[PDB]
């Protein structure tokens, strides 16, 4: 049956590959602790060196699960097999269980601390499937499920930005600043109906994906290069007179045939600005409606947009995506810098004839008959992003490679039930508790195998591209050293990106 | 029903003998503790005196049950009855239960320690029946289920050797050393789907054996000695001229009839090498593909092969199997040295006529028309071994007497569920717990009784062969002394080997 | 039109990351004891085997490293020569005329030199160490092997490893440039069939 | 991850030495693998637990 | 082309030894003995062995 001494589930793990679909099973041990003193607070985040950038956050008692990452669902073995054997995949169905919960009381006497379970205590679990609340998760954040299945997953506190802060600072007297401020929304998760669990209860959640495929195939030539070089063309070209060289009208050469297709969009003009503490981006998207005084620089008003380049060749390292592989990574140590996949759709440029030479034009806006590839994604990329709800939008291809969704997987929120204790004078004294439990995530992935008429061998991801590191520097990548530390990939190729191995005929 | 205060099973014990089969029932109390700080580590085992021998191990959080031993399943009474009454036996079916689990928290204040149970805590139990992981168990190790049913069984930590260490030391620059290292596999047991149990849950496992019989019958004459000494033979022999003695051709004598059968294989040439701390074996099997520098002696590259002798008579004590009967045994104290069973198939030799005398040839390789017996096994022998999966192999008869199996009984792995505690600065602080429980092993053994036309009595195993030891030296073997210590057999005959009692007509 | 059915053994594409003798838990102690005979001034000792040193029950695959190739290239040149010379007939010239010759001799053992390695030419125009492909170790632990013999001081490689109980090895790793099968000669008796060229005998 | 056979192990040869292995040169000649690894042997990529 | 190497091997056999001693004795080039331990060597291996 069910009870205190009965487990509500078991550990699931592994991956099951078929030609039609892939199933990844993952279980983790998580820890919930009391956040924010069981209270909602609205604080100003104002760092000193940010150059005028300041925000106000609404911090909550709640914490949330974040599943958005590839490394969390796929092992390096499973990922290699996926990117080698399949030309397409997309997430299809996702099933989450939370079970085997243990709530314990923290008795802090002193340097010593003891832990006693309390069977009547409970934990709140809310899943937001309609997205009625500010989205908890944002791509590239460090809060995701761990990669190693035996590592513990620590929840991160939920919070959201209610208003642009500089607009509502309402210094002195301003009419529109006053109006923006009075409209600031405030969201409590208690207005929802959710579930309370004790140590013998468990919960389950299903999610369906409406998605676009991730395409693992590679382009060996540009779309403008597809022609028979032998066959002559009917087309004629006219070269205006320039110098002493007279004008000419002549037939286009058979090897020179002009393309009807165009470079994908991207913005190379701008450069990053200012101190690192500030928000630093080449391009800055601001909302400053009217009224409100300019005050500091645009850094406070704006968000900032990178990678700006899109499909164009990054001029320098400012335009390249780079991240850190561990939270301890700092100052160009342990950072992975994206590289070209050597796909011909992925990197592109436009040049503008001045009649003498060609000059790179930096801003390529969106234009008819453009072709490009999405950013090649590794295990270290997030899977999806939230597509903001709006009247109008252009073509949606986030430059971080994520799949934008109208309704991503709903965030699961979890919180320790507040247990009040009596007090002689009235104060908030909660009982100090925390919950650890087991969460399993099962995603069903729809895949498609490749068939090629190419004669020659194709590139694949090999363990021979991996490096060797550790304390003794004897262990390879994706292994553990003698201290238990897990060796992380040093380079972008060790992360096994897509759009590399499998050729396609455009 | 089921619950916290309900036991999930009971103690089973004893042995049930029939003419067709034997059933041994055994229950033990076991202890699981947290191993390896809940983390996988890869460490170098490098002793100082080993003479260049060094290995790297992958240590895990997991522990495992090892049932491979006869002493664990059979009592000295049951073993005696088996080897006296039956000419054949093999393991058939094996059923394992784990039940009556108790997880307790260890509160260490100081010199004092207290123990409080926690009903919501759990324990992971994984059984590997497909052998998808490195085998946990190896013959002759000390980790097996205890012999005395009232003794507590302490799990041993699971670990495996991922790579030959000297090959992958990758000192300076080597291309093949780099390649071997990048291929080092890494196995986590969490990728599998396994079960989590609380104190009211129990588990069961079945195993079937595909095996060859163990044969308890004895050979009273060599196969080459079977003939009627009276009947003359047709065969003629030719003796080449040697000294002043002229050549001769003559009929073979009726008592001298030549055999068509041959000595079993074995290698007597080599001797052990070097300090005891090193791996010391007369024969050393190495894998050193190419590339990698020789570095130290072959001890580091190789494994080493003993007993080398097989069926041949051991020249000295280097070639004889010997072990220690207790883990406290050291330095030729408490060691049991194998002896000849006095079976005529078991000990053998080849001599080579030089025309003057015969000379023992040390290396007898495998040759057509060879007959021998497997090593006679006692209670102190392991039952089975893992047969490594490969394309090609020769006849399989491990010289340690074990039954090689394609799929031995799957190892059952068990681990304490990690219970994290909160921390102000981020560290791994687990809650300190351990589990004790009861495991029952029931093996069904297929047996066959002997029938003989021999007139005379045959040898049997008697308690009159046993010795007397203890503190007061008044207690016999397989009994307990006044301190509770269990008197161990001093000699190899007190262990009741097979291939001794029951005669067979070849 | 012609149809053919195969009665075959699998070709196995999997790799072994450790030798079969290396499979044990290095932590768990062993019951086994070892005896080291007295040698020099060093006295004899009997002691428990170390947990990391656990001895294997398994053995090196067979192969013959003793011989060397002979004579001019125009002759049949092989380290090992299988001859049929029943009786009677005069010896006449060297055994090259009577014999066939057997290579690769090494089987699973590490080739000492390039005489023992399989090599071929990728095109019919290939001559004189130009365009020749020389087999290399796959870095499988079953594929390359050796035996050493303790003399009480060091270990010495023993060249001839004959077939012996409890031996494990891998077949030769095959490329596209290998033949698929070979004809298994019809006979009364034979040993285990694994052509050292990697082919499937049928 | 495990080892796999990659076109990145292949070599480049020909008359102009611009073509890769298993391709054709300008004379129609087919570039042959120079080394044993370019022939993609078995018993390399896929691990087994003995 | 005429020298093609074989993949096949000579059947087993032992040619090293020679027969020993007087014809009345058991005389064989190779002698298979069973002499387990203990028992004194006494005479030559002819008594212990078969051949």
């Amino acid at each position: 049956g069910s009870g205190v001494g009965i487990s509500t589930g078991g550990w699931v793990g592994g991956s099951y590959f078929t030609d039609s679909y892939v199933i990844t099973k993952n279980t983790r041990q998580f820890l919930v602790k009391i956040q924010n003193d069981h209270k909602y607070r609205t604080e100003n985040i104002i760092p000193s060196n940010a150059g005028g950038k300041s925000q106000r956050c609404v911090s909550t008692p709640w914490s949330y699960f974040n599943f958005n990452q590839y490394s969390s669902h796929f092992s390096p073995q499973d990922w290699q097999r996926l990117t080698n054997e399949y030309k397409r995949f997309k997430p299809r169905k996702m099933h989450v269980k939370i079970y085997n919960l243990q709530i314990k009381q923290i008795l802090s006497n002193g340097a010593d601390t003891t832990y006693n379970n309390d069977l009547t205590a409970g934990v709140h679990i809310f899943c937001d499937g309609e997205h009625a609340y500010p989205n908890a998760t944002h791509p590239w954040d460090e809060d995701v499920m761990p990669e190693l299945p035996y590592e513990t997953w620590y929840l991160f506190q939920y919070g959201y930005i209610p208003v642009i802060h500089e607009l509502a600072e309402m210094e002195d007297a301003n009419a529109v600043e006053k109006a923006i401020a009075l409209q600031i929304p405030f969201f409590m998760l208690e207005n929802s109906d959710h579930e309370v669990l004790r140590t013998g209860e468990s919960t389950e959640f299903t999610f369906d994906f409406d998605c676009e495929w991730i395409n693992n195939e590679r382009a060996y030539i540009p779309p403008g290069l597809m022609f028979n070089p032998k066959v002559p063309t009917r087309r004629a070209q006219y070269i205006r007179q320039h110098g002493n060289t007279a004008s000419s009208n002549t037939r286009i050469q058979p090897y020179a045939k002009p393309t009807s297709w165009m470079t994908g969009p991207g913005l190379l003009s701008a450069q990053r600005v200012g101190p690192a503490g500030s928000d630093t981006a080449s391009w800055m998207v601001v909302v400053n409606p009217d009224g409100t005084a300019v005050n500091s620089g645009m850094a406070g008003v704006g968000s900032g947009f990178d990678p700006p380049s899109g499909s164009l060749r990054p001029t320098d390292l400012e335009y390249k995506i780079q991240w850190y592989q561990t939270p301890e990574g700092t100052n160009s140590d342990g950072n992975i810098i994206s590289n070209p996949p050597l796909s011909m759709l992925r990197d592109q440029a436009l040049y503008r004839g001045n009649q003498t030479t060609y000059n790179l034009c930096s801003d390529v806006w969106m234009f008819p008959n453009q072709i490009w590839d999405r950013y090649p994604i590794t295990r270290e990329n997030p899977i999806w992003c939230k597509k903001p709800r709006s009247d109008k939008n252009t073509i949606i291809d986030p430059f971080d490679g994520t799949l934008a969704m109208d309704h991503p997987p709903g965030t699961i929120f979890i919180k320790m039930a507040k247990i009040p204790v009596p007090s002689n004078n009235n104060a908030d004294s909660y009982l100090n508790i925390y919950c650890t439990g087991q969460v399993s995530c099962e995603i069903v992935w729809e895949v498609e195998r490749y068939a090629t008429k190419n004669w020659r061998p194709e590139r694949r991801h090999t363990a021979l591209g991996l490096g060797i590191g550790g304390e003794e520097n004897i262990n390879p990548t994706y292994h553990v050293d003698k201290n238990g530390k897990y060796i992380q990939p040093t380079t972008w190729d060790m992360c096994y990106p897509i759009k590399t191995n499998i050729n396609k005929v455009l």
